[PDB]
């Protein structure tokens, strides 16, 4: 099992999954910790204005693996 608890920031996590284009989206909505990111549902993701389905799925998938080890 990879360890998904080793990121030191939301920005570092996004970079690792090639999603760093949404960095400002996460920041602007006050997702400043990975703890808060790990609690997100699809609705939270949609609220960020992330609209490509492929991006929503990558992020949701990464959030899931994270939540399982983090929460």
């Amino acid at each position: 099992t990879p360890d998904f608890t080793t990121f030191c920031s939301v920005g570092e996590w996004l970079q690792a999954i090639k999603m760093e284009r949404y960095k400002d989206n996460f920041t602007a909505a006050g997702y400043n910790s990975l703890e808060s990111v790990a609690r997100m549902t699809i609705e939270d993701v949609m609220s960020l204005g992330i609209t490509l389905v492929g991006h929503q799925k990558k992020i949701m998938s990464s959030i899931q693996t994270m939540r399982a080890q983090m929460l």
